[PDB]
């Protein structure tokens, strides 16, 4: 088998009050991916973010990152590859990464709670593009889920998320329970999280560089973490404190 790693739950702002992409504080998350030896980052800003609209067409559109590279519809940053998402707050107050093409994450309404999951995947099924769901924290206080039964119908992996990896095992076997793929996202908002929690994937065929496409048709995912990943979450808790 042939192996890439995608941090899987990415926010390239700060916070959903943020107007301009702080393009300094971007690279400075770049060059953590680098050193950390991510394959890809997937960009799952909060939808309902001020800035998110600049923040997606910058990216993906408007080809303005400093330091970035666009060949063929893929944007790289010395060599780590950057995929278009979202994370959505649905109706029952979950979150939700969503993963497709650039052209369904601009449609989609970005009202806080605009969607359930029921209709989130009627809407992204309505379209024949392929989409991955990720069912995001999913036993963080505030983010619980009413229906887990309804989760496993809709959703395609269960992240086990960097900021709560003390109870990885609740992530894991939740994902048994529905038979479901598990991903690791590490939610990084700063350079220190990025990569916390990763997730590994095999691409069939000859060595090439992961697509976004390539990772959202991926199947048999799985998380990765380490011992010092826990340090990672504190370390950007105590840094966020610091710029207050
Ligand atoms: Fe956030
Ligand atoms: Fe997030």
């Amino acid at each position: 088998m042939n192996r890439k790693v995608v941090d899987t739950h990415v926010h390239l702002l700060l916070s959903k009050k943020q107007r301009v992409p702080d393009w300094a504080a971007i690279k400075r998350m770049l060059d953590v991916a680098k050193v950390d030896e991510l394959d890809a980052l997937c960009v799952t800003e909060h939808i309902e973010a001020d800035g998110y609209q600049t923040l997606m067409e910058g990216l993906f559109v408007e080809n303005r990152l400093p330091g970035g590279d666009q060949h063929a519809g893929r944007l790289t940053y010395q060599g780590v590859a950057i995929f278009p998402g979202a994370e959505l707050e649905l109706a029952n107050r979950t979150n939700v990464g969503v993963h497709t093409d650039l052209e369904g994450l601009l449609a989609l309404d970005r009202a806080p709670g605009a969607y359930t999951l029921e209709r989130l995947h009627a809407v992204l099924e309505q379209r024949g593009r392929p989409f991955k769901l990720v069912a995001h924290h999913i036993f963080w206080p505030g983010k619980t889920c009413d229906d887990l039964q309804a989760l496993g119908r809709y959703v395609n992996a269960i992240e086990v998320p960097a900021k709560d990896l003390a109870n990885a095992q609740n992530y894991v076997a939740l994902a048994e329970t529905l038979a479901l793929d598990t991903t690791g996202g590490s939610d990084a908002h700063t350079f220190i999280q990025v990569g916390a929690c990763r997730t590994a994937f095999e691409l069939p065929g000859s060595v090439r560089d992961c697509t976004a496409q390539d990772w959202i048709s991926s199947r048999q995912t799985s998380h990765l973490f380490t011992a010092q990943s826990p340090r990672l979450v504190v370390m950007s808790n105590i840094y966020r404190q610091s710029l207050m």
